[PDB]
């Protein structure tokens, strides 16, 4: 699936930093229960970036195994070397996987020529759908729409996680696309109105913590009543901000233990232990949202 | 050592995209010939983004053996999770070179505290002294002046290189610090500026196509010559800009085929080859400069 | 009316820099013919800053004058110093126009509480109603919705010109205000897409070359048929972004004297007459969207 | 003259908003006997945004007038409008003030072209030496270098103040112009930088509170004793921020009345009083400058 509440799910970790099975396990049936329509695993709120190619690989299968049939499974699969993405991709190949989301490069900043040939080079190398992904306070880059217009014409991509918060990119990249293309929210706060404008859907942190609302809000956007979408909205608007109030996953990998859907929010470095401060901040956001 | 005209120096390519070491030889044989103080290896110039750390360690080891003793080499050591960074510092352990250059970690956009943790540990786990990078353009954060004089307290922690072109930051570090902490730009625009409100060098792309200019202008600098280097800097001004009218390395590795010192300037995805108006603007940089 | 397409009307000028009768007249018909809801007299695309404030009168009355009463007139009133703001809107008690629009005090950069008093005073000095109006590019502050929805509960204060182009804050505005305080869009580019969210409708530039078109889009956005309304808009989007080409109104004040709807295209300095490059730039956007 | 430590001098008021000659006298034989340079008087620490201009000529016809020939007077003369600056103007011929600090059009974000079309006129209408004055954070446009350079051609256009923070422009500025033109920083807390970089003085507001400091500072600048300044500026460095920490000049007007330089803190709407937290900040400055 590639529409209503997508979750970036947390890498759940035990206290050394690798994955915890059974708290994986208790995400993924929560998801199954909560009718969010895909999983999104190891992405950014995955630590895809602390995780090496094997253990990406790992969480991935394992993900996919547990999840059963039950719940469509997208693999993260972002590297900002071409070959690096290429080889990435290739170990999901006849996987299971419905999926990729892969990122622009990261760090090296290339032009819009650049990001044409990588995404085109990446996508002749498998058969699996190809979600864009586009974060520039994150990468250094951004993807303008007239690049997506073009990358859409390859048949292998399919749609866009665009996370910029900037809601003009809605109606862009639209003009340019066919209407099979998909137009997915990257950032929370503003997601609803995002697909109000036409968005599909949104790949969501929130929904880590919050999967039933989040479901229900999707379902509403898309059959047009977004007035009773609006009152979910805004019963999550302070988990929307406040799961940023320190880098992510930190906060939600918090609220995930707090909740009791993990046994532990441990992250690897240089991502560290929520403060003091911060827990308080995303506790009274759980609050708001009549979770806690 | 770690003040003056240190380069960050392309890394080679034949076609294929694997390193020349025939073109390496030529570049190290001018900067030793032309007064270069140091060679970065492996930075963001050379390419570290889609490079894997074999092939990373491999052009290292290499510059170290055709250096041959001429000139020192700091080895780019930069990633984005703690333990990975730690892990290639540990390759170079009495390898010959005489520093690393650790890059704040990009895309998952840690806090100060994360960014304290990330470089304390990697420092804790070598002898080898560590400059400090900072490049939010590229990276998504911003190593404040307060953490960066927490993290001079470290012994081994020795210098930072200034990437942000925000001069401001010069005297901002330099009152946090020791008087034996380096300050570098990263910023060949700003470089000259940045020496003279108190800098002690510039690690420089500009460097490896001006490198006698380059060395005559930061010994200037470092002698208080402020109007003789200025000279010098504003016929290198236009390279200082158009260097990166396209992405870095793309025009400094095309400048450096055109003067001769290297075979090709072929780069890897998702680095694309120079685009026509891009060669006409960095020739006419070249021409500004004396150099063809 | 504060509904559907508002026109920014052009204060046209004599080549002495002098409101130009007879050219004003023949807008004004236009808008009366085209279906335009509402004239703006002497706001940001009036030239408000060059005209001192009897001049400022003078068009506004004039331009009332003229109306006859078959269109709406809303007078610009807005100063940096509240008591000038106060002593403007003062001209027009018991004058006929319907409303002020009232820009937030430009380059003494108030804050929040600043901003709350100065439009809280004047609209106590009042009965007409109040039309804010935020464009932090051009004043260099910015009346966040929290303000916004504060002064709502001013009678008095019935609606906004949000002018920012950040399409977040027709939501973030609306569920802070009742119902009946009126969103308009001040960015024509992003207009439409602010209508789809909840806008009801604009203060436009466009609207002074392409009124029937805008009249028509803003209608069918508020009837709900957005599909319809993009086909118009997308033959306006040239002339969207390239009427702010040079600085408004450069590019506008030229293309209705293109179109025969003025008699000269002077301006005030320092605005200056359209560039050659200005001039062809301009003329093809109006060749899109079928005008000349 | 046009060297040193200038003071944005503020305006006193008393409850009602009216200037306080009293006060004003004060702060004038202050200047006079703590080294100041020059006093601007009626920029934008002298609230000119405020005043209407018969107000704005009062306040600088006193300020000749207790100045009493012992300090040298620069008047504000900005405005937005091209003519209404050469009227402004106008009002201060043969008058006693050596020169007139100009500001760049605010809100109708003039082209480069307009802003030399602006400067070229004033400086044709006038004998006095014009200071132009750039400050893209409250005016929504910036004057850039190579324009500065264009209009200091004008015999007439003798300086800027540049008040950006970027210390990139001294030197971009400098290499365009004359060595008689002058440099002056108008951002307090770059100021030393602006100086070290090639600067010949700053128009400050700390020198308000901190006038002795501020004038030895700015002289060691001269003389390139930097290391010495640096000490000065160590101790200012918390006023240079904190008297920012709300709208200037708010903090500076408070301040000066702890002090007992002024009888009131009064403002002038959209201006509000200081709010107790900022009265805490500034206290706490003032103390570090060992002025309480």
């Amino acid at each position: 699936m590639f529409t209503g509440s997508i979750v970036a799910i947390v890498t759940p970790m035990d206290e050394k930093g690798n994955v915890c099975r059974a708290s994986l396990k208790k995400l993924i049936d929560y998801h199954v229960a909560s009718g969010t329509s895909a999983i999104v695993s190891v992405g950014t709120t995955g630590e895809s970036a602390t995780l090496n190619h094997d253990e990406h690989a790992d969480v991935v299968m394992m993900t996919l195994d547990l999840a059963d049939g039950r719940i469509p499974v997208i693999a993260g699969t972002g590297a900002n070397a071409t070959a690096e993405a290429i080889s990435l991709t290739q170990r999901f190949n006849d996987s299971g996987i419905v999926g990729c989301l892969t990122v622009t490069p990261y760090f090296n900043r290339p032009s819009q020529e650049g990001l044409y040939q990588h995404f085109k080079a990446i996508a002749e190398h498998t058969d699996l759908p190809q979600i864009l992904y586009n974060v520039p306070s994150r990468t250094g880059c951004d993807l303008l729409p007239e690049t997506v217009g073009r990358l859409a014409k390859v048949k292998n991509i399919i749609g866009i996680k665009e996370a910029t918060g900037n809601l003009t990119r809605v109606n862009q990249i639209k003009e340019l696309v066919s209407d099979d293309f998909v137009l997915l929210s990257g950032d929370d706060a503003s997601a609803l109105d995002f697909m109000q404008l036409g968005g599909h859907g949104v790949i969501s942190v929130t929904a880590n913590v919050a999967a039933r609302d989040m479901a229900q809000m999707c379902k509403l956007a898309a059959e047009g009543h977004f007035a009773e979408a609006r009152v979910i909205n805004q019963r999550l608007m302070p988990l929307h901000n406040k799961l940023f109030v320190e880098p992510n996953p930190i906060p939600v990998k918090w609220a995930c233990k707090e909740l009791g859907l993990v046994a532990t929010d441990t992250l690897r470095l240089p991502m560290t232990p929520i403060t003091d401060s911060g827990r308080e901040t995303v506790r009274a956001a759980l609050k708001h949202a009549g979770l806690l």
